[PDB]
């Protein structure tokens, strides 16, 4: 019944969905608090970098990355924009349950 730490509980899933579709297994997700509230809650912004050691394109890639990454419970919504970005919009439920259960026992 404790919390978890969103932003490297994503980071470790995008990771993963990252190596999933080739990534290297020490590749960096590059998961970042959104710079605008139209982008979610959290940007995953590494996929760019990935598709260019892996010599493909960068929205490709991001599809790919979608297909092995399983959000639901966690984000109501995962868009890709631009060359690749990944835009998490955290679902409400979860965010206030990750917060109740980190003051529980307060």
């Amino acid at each position: 019944s404790n919390a978890m730490n969103i932003q490297a509980l994503l980071s470790e899933k995008v990771s993963q969905a990252l190596i999933a579709a080739g990534a290297p297994a020490d590749c960096e997700p590059q998961v970042r608090q959104s710079a605008k509230v139209q982008f979610g809650d959290y940007q995953a912004n590494g996929v760019m970098a990935v598709a260019k050691k892996l010599g493909m394109a960068p929205r490709q890639l991001a599809e790919q990355v979608l297909s092995h990454l399983d959000l639901n419970g966690i984000a109501n919504k995962v868009e890709i924009a631009g060359p690749g970005f990944i835009n998490i919009f955290l679902d409400p439920a979860f965010l206030a349950d990750n917060v109740n259960r980190a003051l529980q026992s307060e």
